[PDB]
């Protein structure tokens, strides 16, 4: 398969939240949340964690080469929050560029439309997590759509 | 004098435009701009080739250790222009980082009040040409205020 790292990429401004990842490993796959929220450090202190969380993960399986696509940041609710969010997500780009071979922006609309993903933001949500949860990886129970976002994002760029 | 570098980014759209660095090495101020124009690329690819063009620069002049100071990226003209110079000024910053001990975000406003200029953009622009033509580093008739800006960041930083 193309070798590739998902990224759903989050600087994890709220308890709960965090970067989404997924990438496959001799037939399996590994998916999980990098965590880095912290009221104490911004957007860019917590990403520098997140870099060096994916780093460690990227030395842990030994994934030097594989292909980053990281979905495009867009803009959100504010417009403040999604420059920092845009200005966070480039930082996390470039600091493992080299380790990655390049990355891809995949749009959110494109990688919904190959799962057939359709609807409003909610439904979207439910859709994505109700992929993953059939899958067996994570608990029936998991609520955290920023792992399936990442996870139906490598799925879409194996297919490619 | 902290060992600073100091980076006005930009990832030349226009003809002219460049990305400004100024630093101090062995006492002698170095002034530039790394002129990427290419309308054959995206802004990311020419964002790459000024990380490239600062990376050549950090070796030349042995420059490790340095502190990055970099004009911060702020909401301007289009939302999407806003959100892919943010994302491009951030992946400067993470591709560098690490060979620059850290960096700081230099507020435009901050620099600026600091060394007295002010107005609309095009004059702040001629009153920081001024103080760069003012110390004899660049020829009499210098129009670069990529190279004043970044110039003054350095000054003002040194200051601090
Ligand atoms: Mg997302
Ligand atoms: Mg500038
Ligand atoms: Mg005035």
């Amino acid at each position: 398969m193309k070798k590739i790292l998902a990224i759903n990429f989050s600087t994890a401004s709220k308890k709960g939240e965090g970067t989404g990842y997924a990438f496959r490993k001799d037939g399996q796959v590994y998916v999980g949340s990098i965590k880095a929220y912290n009221p104490k450090k911004t957007a860019w202190e917590r990403t520098f964690d997140i870099v060096n969380a994916i780093k460690d993960i990227i030395d842990e399986f030994d994934l030097k080469g594989y292909h980053l696509a990281i979905e495009t940041p867009i803009m959100g609710r504010n417009r403040k929050h999604s420059i920092t969010l845009a200005n966070c997500n480039g930082y996390f780009i470039g600091a493992i560029d080299g380790l990655v071979n390049g990355y891809t922006f995949i749009d959110n609309s494109k990688w919904c439309s190959y799962h057939l993903i359709s609807g409003k933001r909610e439904q979207r949500k439910e859709e994505s997590l109700e992929l993953l949860k059939a899958t067996g990886l994570v608990d029936s129970n998991c609520k955290d759509d920023n792992i399936a976002d990442a996870y139906n994002i490598l799925t879409y760029c194996e297919h490619l």
